[PDB]
């Protein structure tokens, strides 16, 4: 149990009487009043201590990544990696370290939709025996900007306009695209956010990236440059934008429920921890500066080397005390790892320490149960708001004769202390510049786009088309066009069509045809269909429900989560048509006999909105999901104009439908149903 | 061990390596720099996590009673008091409850002197098995004001002037005496603060009071009116003002050191808890309203009934985490006790809960180790800054089928719940007024002044003369005299002399000659002299130090703390003359042969300020202490014009001096040395 | 008037009726009660709004230098110093700039005595036309330690023992002299603190120092190493320790009252701003490293150059809001 250390602070209220926060049993359902219908007394200490705690429940949301969810788990190392790092948690085969991971979006506030289009956070804490080590990552390997001092500008431009606070959780407005086109470094991450990475199917279907080049350091002090990767064992998978939008309204907790259900049902998700390793003397040897956070390292140049695997198997007990209160920091570093001169990472180190003082209203936030290490804290820090400990050492200073030198200094050779990479040097003038090696803002965006499938490329273009069409200012849109044209003339011309702007002329300085692996989502089927959702649309009339039950039981044998849907909650029905939507499922199957609710009287009922079963089937097909119908229910396929032998469409008896649906869930999205530019011309 | 429950939060750094606040061994004595003589790097996470915690160490001090100190201990009940209270901590003979007590001044800020003249706080927390019960009291049984809405007015007027923040920890300025005379209710507590209660010898030599009338409630709801009293087993003792002034500069920590040393040396101080009990129908029977916090109940009408004893025997381990962080509340009430309609108490219940939000910057301050009860907390409160627990009940609301009714409601008949006194009634118009029964502001100040000894009365008069002479405004000084003349014409006349104002003619409306017991300090000797301090003035020349060591060993047999003083720290010397002052001791005795440092070359040395041994003896004599000299050292007493004929002065051989000094310490202060108006 | 810009936030209550913090005239000398001898009602918004502000009056004292006092004034440049610095406030003869100065102790808390033996702060703000420039200095030209990461160790050692919080505003205890003897860099400032600098007669009778070497830079990038000096026009003066001990008890506000009285009586104190100017290539040429804050540069090697004069002529109107 990864939460084992947290059980000492867990409070069980069952079987007990109500109390105040300072003890004493009470009743707290009536205010103390001066007379039968009199005014409430100031001396009602019970009322005041109850309402004051309610009044003070909220803490500030995170300044970025305010919307997200998390879970506990275990990380297991696959070997003794002392040959590359002194990091304790990687020092032996099958060594296990408790983790907590929080996934998130970036721009939206606390109550915004999971399926907004956005970069996604992927923050992992290792509770190692030599301190907490945090990898505060994203599901995209490059970031918008090259210097941390520009972070407020980026975030202000993509967060709501400061006059009306419109729009929520979205880059589709003037200020954001004004910034993307005025700061061309941002276009690489923008392309990633405009792809499937911006609308993933779940937290469990994302890769993770530390983005920055870090350093692994051995006991003798030798170092190597390193990139952190998390590779999902569930496979990468993404939605389509028109589906993500409906899902934002139908279930804004789609992603956090996904992770919770997967863990509750015993299908804990896993990611493998992998690294790219680079010699120090090759930091600038691959066509870009490895200090540049707007660049990723093509796997053709440095392949991923798996070090271990992380499994998230325990949900939190109290979301606020654990998920909301946890405080990640890239400054949470340990012996065996070091920073680099990445100007974006450099400022992060200051920013995450500082912002905790705003979120937690004091300096003792590492004493919170979810932030505490398991390795012990011994120093001369004292006092501060909410000090939860009572220190014994009264000589709280160093050096000291009176405390005998304890707590004692630890460094590279004594006490396994942290040490900066010994060979690191500084050379040159103090400057407020960026290295000229950071100047190329277009080559890698072109590289990313080249490496996507044709329909995947169309998704990127259609996302940009959707986003840029919200920009009111004409010049901003033309500025966007000029910047896009430096990535690819074809992308600019296809985006320009939606904008009503003239197709720009080629500017080939950065054009190229190179491609790289690992970057696509839709060119690979899932390695497993466990936890994937199947909506079975049935009816309470006739014998349809009995068949849906058998259809459900066999589908569950393969590890799928099946929801039987009908007019009302008859025996065996999991959900009503009124409460059902196609966004909640990865495949839709119409049970035999349920074709009655797709036409005629059966489709017009007071118990669900008009056309709901037809709409669920239409949404699922148009959003590329595997859809099916058993036996006579093929008439439902007919009523929305879907043909039986289309790709990802399955009609027949129960068993062939079951096999066809499960095969289609591996494909996940059938991209034959999405038009590409040039298809419609006569 | 009263601190037993605090064991699990203690952190031991012995033999450990230095770490960050998130773990990981580090060194933290060098900043990370870019080159040999280079600038510090932002990426030095070690530096910023160490300095950030230092930068954020301070929390706001208490809005009042900022200066103070405390200790842990045990309360033991003397009996089963269920016939008067349902309170669990008083429900069985020999039942023990851990306590923590904080003593304080009122006006001064965190770093002000202990021996400022002020009302003194005396706050006790009982960690009962049915919740935390606080009696947030003072060492004076009455308060300045009758309605809690006036507390900011009182406190602003006493605290430093808002333009220059002058003066520190003192009532001796214009605005305070402008309030005292404009708000005549304040005259009673003023007289108490102008008495020995304003300059107590130590926290251990104070009585304590809850001030307010509260209610004790039995199981069936029948209530009694109650006054809380703490009776010190050490006896009450006070300084004189001219002595307390010097001590404020020589040792501003005089009182917190005295409490620490008493516990550290195994001389734990003790207080008996006593109550005055009054039937509900006698609330207005004794010449005043018991809802009025500017009056006390004379013990002739209701004797003190002792219910148990409290002993403070454990010092804190970290001052800030324990003493500074503890959050007292009169609203911390338990089953068997209830409030009364005292308009001062009523507002306190609001203001102590509210002020913790400022001092602790969050709603979860009761989760701090020093504030946690021992009895268990089960409710549906959640979240808040610094939430330190993880609740299991996901149905955090009532009523509810899903949580099966838990946590469940508790009331008078089920669950041992708190319950307001069943018979209390409201009646009349909603009003912003005070009862006319509150209108006498002069009788009880007169009663208090009557019940003190003549020199004790003179101390009060000389306190007033000192204080009011600091008031620059002439009309305020006349306003003060006009109000003092309402209490006693003789008091006003004697104060008027110092102010150069005319003796006002008698205003006899509230004059009376009644006296009451239990309010005097100087009319009673001390029950014990254990822990009292003796400074032995000696010299490294000759054989004086040998005799001082013998003198010390015999005095220590009586539980006295003895400091041998000489020019330098020779073998057997506890303190140099340079560091010594008479304010630190309760008796001064000159060892034989030490008269050499009282005149001539022995008095002129680079090792101490000129005349310092003579100043200590002069100070000790003039401040009413027992002073003595052994053998030839009587020349030192003659050198300052003091003769052995006098009370509190002892000479002769060693055993003669020891028995005399130990006798004199019981009297403590010799009031023969203080002149009285027209004596 | 140095305080001229603060007039528009000044609030006059003479002749007015009592109000709440959200307006509306009120009375606030009686709690609202349910009957003649009744309990106070929660609906008394007047009471709660008045006590909530009182309950929330205090803010944390400064982690160091908590005990001090201040005043407003004017700094006037003696010349056009553009040949050594581009600083606007030194860019013309007779140019005037508003200032505020806070003097302080170091160790003691908010209510500690002014005549404790201690290092003393001398913090000066110039409200220049190109931003606020602060010289946050002390009355002693050298500091205890050579690296800022050791500051919590120094301060923990000098401030009271964490078990009983004894002693107040004093280095005369075990932990302080443990650190002084274990960290020998501290002995320079120690010796200064043991001299008259530790018990000055008043704030007006102190010199001031920036301690650190800084840089003055011209418009074209030319730099010189600089040490800041404040030279009191009233003369340096100190007490004796047996006197300062009694004064700590007789008047804890001795220094803040002395500064207040001098300004209010028309006797405004003044200091001249003076600098030592060192070439960059001589940073290590005078028997020590000029980056080392435990060393001062003897004036025989570099005499002072007077840049201007500052005079403190305006007391604050509200201590809390200003000082
Ligand atoms: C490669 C670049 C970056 C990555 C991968 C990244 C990732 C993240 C993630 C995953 C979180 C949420 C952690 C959680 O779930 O609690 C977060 C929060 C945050 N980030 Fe970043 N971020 C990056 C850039 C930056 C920069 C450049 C800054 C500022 C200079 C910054 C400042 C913050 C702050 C202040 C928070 C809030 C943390 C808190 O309130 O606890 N981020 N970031
Ligand atoms: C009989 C009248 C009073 C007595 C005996 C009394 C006593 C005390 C004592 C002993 C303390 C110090 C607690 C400690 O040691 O931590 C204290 C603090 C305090 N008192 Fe009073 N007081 C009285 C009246 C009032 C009134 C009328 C108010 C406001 C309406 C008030 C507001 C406060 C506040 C806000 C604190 C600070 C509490 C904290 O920050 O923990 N007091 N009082
Ligand atoms: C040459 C060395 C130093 C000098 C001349 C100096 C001077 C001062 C002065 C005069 C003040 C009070 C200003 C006021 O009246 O508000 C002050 C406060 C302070 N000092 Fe220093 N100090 C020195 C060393 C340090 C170091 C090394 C640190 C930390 C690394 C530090 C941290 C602080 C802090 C946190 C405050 C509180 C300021 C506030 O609360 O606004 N000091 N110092
Ligand atoms: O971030
Ligand atoms: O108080
Ligand atoms: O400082």
């Amino acid at each position: 149990d990864a939460r084992q250390r947290l059980k000492e602070v867990e409070v069980d209220d069952n079987g007990q009487f109500m109390t105040t926060d300072f003890g004493g049993n009470i009743e707290e359902q009536f205010s103390l009043k001066a007379g039968g219908r009199g005014s409430t007394l100031l001396e009602d200490f019970i009322f005041r201590q109850k309402l004051q705690h309610f009044d003070h429940e909220r803490i500030p949301e995170r300044v970025v990544h305010a919307r997200g969810a998390g879970a506990h788990g275990i990380f297991t190392s696959y070997g003794d990696w002392s040959n590359i790092t002194a990091a304790s948690f990687l020092g032996a085969k099958d060594k296990q370290t408790p983790v907590f991971v929080r996934f998130s979006t970036v721009a939206g506030s606390r109550g915004s939709a999971d399926t907004a289009r956005d970069v996604h956070g992927f923050a992992t804490r290792f509770y190692t025996d030599e301190g907490n080590f945090d990898i505060v990552g994203n599901n995209i390997p490059v970031f918008f900007i090259q210097d941390a001092i520009r972070f407020p500008d980026l975030i202000h431009s993509v967060k709501p306009s400061p006059d009306n606070e419109v729009p929520q959780a979205a880059t589709a407005h003037d200020s954001a695209w004004d910034f993307f086109s005025s700061q061309p470094s941002a276009l690489h991450t923008l392309f990633w956010a405009m792809s499937g990475n911006g609308i993933p199917r779940s937290y469990r279907h994302m890769d993770g990236f530390g983005i920055h080049t870090f350093r692994l350091v051995t006991e003798d002090g030798k170092s190597k440059l390193v990139k952190w990767h998390w590779k999902t064992k569930q496979g990468k998978a993404a939605l389509v934008w028109e589906e993500a939008q409906v899902l934002a309204g139908k279930n804004a907790d789609f992603h956090r429920q996904d992770l919770w259900d997967a863990i509750e049902s015993g299908n804990a998700p896993s990611w493998e921890l992998a690294v790219q390793l680079i010699d120090e003397d090759k930091a600038q040897a691959y066509g870009f500066d490895l200090l540049d956070p707007t660049k990723f390292l093509p796997e053709e140049f440095a392949p991923l080397q798996v070090l271990g695997e992380m499994t998230l198997n325990r949900n939190p007990m109290n979301y606020f005390a654990e998920t909301e209160q946890i405080s990640f920091q890239p400054g949470h570093i340990v012996r065996g790892v070091d920073f680099t001169e990445d100007p974006l990472l450099q400022g992060r180190l200051y920013s995450y320490l500082d912002t905790q003082l705003n979120r937690h209203r004091g300096p003792n936030f590492e004493q919170l149960p979810i932030n505490r290490p398991v390795s012990g804290v011994h120093n001369n820090h004292r006092d501060g708001q909410g000090q939860a400990w009572i220190h014994k050492n009264i000589h709280h200073y160093s050096p000291s004769y009176l405390n005998k030198g304890y707590p004692a200094q630890a460094n590279q050779t004594v006490g396994r202390g942290f040490f900066t990479t010994p060979g690191r040097t500084a050379s040159g003038v103090l400057n407020r510049e960026l290295s000229a090696t950071f100047d190329d803002h277009y080559t890698q965006p072109r590289l990313f786009f080249n490496s996507l499938t044709p329909v995947e490329q169309q998704f990127v273009i259609n996302a940009i088309r959707f986003e840029a069409s919200h920009v009111t200012n004409e010049q901003v849109k033309k500025n966007v066009l000029e910047q896009l044209n430096k990535i690819s003339n074809d992308v600019a011309k296809r985006v320009a069509v939606a904008l009503g702007l003239e197709a720009p002329q080629p500017d080939p300085t950065y054009y190229h045809n190179n491609v790289t692996r690992g970057v696509s989502i839709f060119n690979e089927s899932l390695p497993t269909i466990a936890t994937l959702r199947v909506g079975v649309l049935s009816t309470t009339k006739g014998g349809s429900l009995d068949k849906a039950k058998a259809l459900k039981e066999q589908l569950e044998k393969d590890g799928l989560k099946v929801t039987v849907i009908a007019e009302y909650l008859a025996s065996g029905v999991d959900q009503t048509y009124s409460a059902a939507d196609a966004t909640a499922f990865d495949a839709v199957v119409v049970a035999e006999g349920a074709e009655r609710v797709f036409s005629g009287k059966g489709a017009m009922s007071p118990l669900f909105p008009a056309g709901r079963p037809s709409q669920i089937l239409t949404d699922g097909y148009r959003w590329g999901k595997p859809v099916a119908a058993v036996g006579s229910a093929k008439k439902a396929l007919q009523s929305i104009g879907v043909e039986e032998k289309e790709a990802g469409v399955y009609a027949g008896a129960q068993d062939e439908v079951i096999k066809g649906v499960e095969e289609g869930l591996k494909v996940f999205k059938f991209l034959e149903r999405f038009a590409v530019d040039g298809d419609d011309e006569e």
